């Protein structure tokens, strides 16, 4: 259901959901073969050597310039990523998260003429057709291979000359450098109430959790309510800094590092930002790039932001409607609640730096399933979290660094 059709890397482009594309801003990059696995979501099975110029080559942290270079790999990569989305989507939470994301079309704040609505083309990609013509397409999310540092997973946008799209409520297309071929090991934090009967050795993080973690960053950013990367907490451990955004995203006890005073400050801030958006739509009397109507566009953002529209068509931000949306996005969609749903083991806090990288392969149903992840049912790997025991389930994990 979430991805409706089998995509093989070697399938012929068609100009619709399989095509060579170009990421505006990459400039003169050569086209890359991407796949549209869902409305507003694409996957590029390449090592990210485009989003950032300074990182044009693939020359704890893992490096391998040869990684994800063969079509066969790109294939397995496409299937892994797809499998995880399905896994995330199979949970109500994930179903909800993925829904918010598709609805989070980055806002049309490209105009300098307050009475005009206009796209910000860094939120589009050029889809090359079979004839050779290109077509600009809007998209909310792109999943791409990692750059030089294979285990450096992040969420990145293209920013604006003046606007802060990820923090002004507008939003922007998000590019998640991620890989389903690796996972991290953490250590069974043994506490009085923790199950004593826990396998042995270190466990591996369920890759679905890792992806979820990023889609959460992607949600915040798409709705332009991401916490400034500068706001951090000096955790007592000298003193280590950790961004509020990360703590928020991880959720759980870590999210409580953001005191009530900060919470209200952020909530009132973006409430105000959303209001400006409603206000902008109201002043809007014309649109540019007409393959679509003004009304439709206004409605699309009414839906995204959950604005209220009076009989005269005037939009407005309803305080309790906002509260729900904003809460859902920042308090309900957290790594911790995903661990609750997946019922898998994961580090208890964002603070768990444990050197351990394993090459994995969740594509085979013999190793990983949508519903059980590594803790396969009938299998024996489904208890005390055996599936995630790099010892007990040694065959699914290959140490690297």
């Amino acid at each position: 259901m979430f991805v409706n059709k089998q995509f093989n890397y070697k399938d012929p482009v068609n100009g619709v959901d399989i095509a060579y594309i170009k990421i505006p801003n990459a400039g003169q990059m050569q086209p890359v073969k991407a796949f549209k696995i869902h409305n507003k979501i694409w996957v590029i099975p390449e090592r990210d050597t485009f989003t950032n110029p300074e990182e044009g080559d693939l020359n704890v942290s893992y490096y391998d310039s040869t990684y994800l270079s063969t079509d066969n790999e790109k294939d397995n990569y496409l299937k892994g990523v797809t499998k995880l989305f399905e896994r995330i989507y199979s949970t109500d939470l994930g179903r909800m998260l993925l829904t918010s994301i598709v609805r989070g079309i980055p806002f049309w704040g490209g105009s300098t003429i307050d009475t005009e609505l206009k796209v910000i083309d860094t939120n589009c990609i050029n889809v090359i057709q079979p004839d050779g013509s290109y077509r600009s397409e809007e998209l909310n999310l792109v999943i791409i291979g990692p750059s030089a540092d294979i285990i450096q997973f992040e969420c990145k946008s293209f920013g604006h000359d003046v606007l802060n799209l990820t923090r002004n409520g507008y939003g922007s297309t998000q590019y998640i450098r991620f890989s389903p071929d690796f996972t991290f090991g953490f250590e069974e934090s043994l506490e009085v109430d923790t199950n004593p009967l826990l396998g042995a050795g270190k466990f591996a993080t369920d890759p679905a959790v890792t992806l979820a973690h990023e889609l959460i960053h992607a949600e915040h950013r798409l709705y332009g309510i991401a916490i400034n990367p500068n706001r951090v907490f000096k955790v007592n451990t000298s003193g280590l800094e950790v961004s509020f955004e990360e703590l928020r995203t991880f959720g759980g006890h870590d999210a409580k590092f953001i005191d009530s005073l900060q919470e209200n400050e952020f909530r009132l801030y973006y409430y105000n930002k959303f209001k400006d958006v409603a206000s902008t739509l109201n002043k809007a009397k014309s649109i540019i790039g007409t393959t679509a109507s003004l009304q439709y566009m206004k409605n699309v953002f009414k839906e995204k932001y959950l604005l209220s529209e009076d009989t005269s068509g005037k939009f407005s931000v309803d305080k309790l409607k906002f509260d729900k949306l904003y809460k859902m996005l920042t308090e309900i969609y957290t790594e911790d609640n995903f661990v609750n749903f997946f019922k898998v083991i994961n580090r208890k806090t964002y603070l768990n730096f444990d050197k351990a990288v394993f090459r994995i392969n969740i594509v085979p149903d013999e190793n990983y399933t949508i519903k059980d992840g590594f803790n396969l049912k009938g299998a024996n790997l489904s208890t005390n979290f055996n599936g995630q025991n790099t010892e007990i389930n040694s065959r699914n994990f290959t140490r690297l660094k």
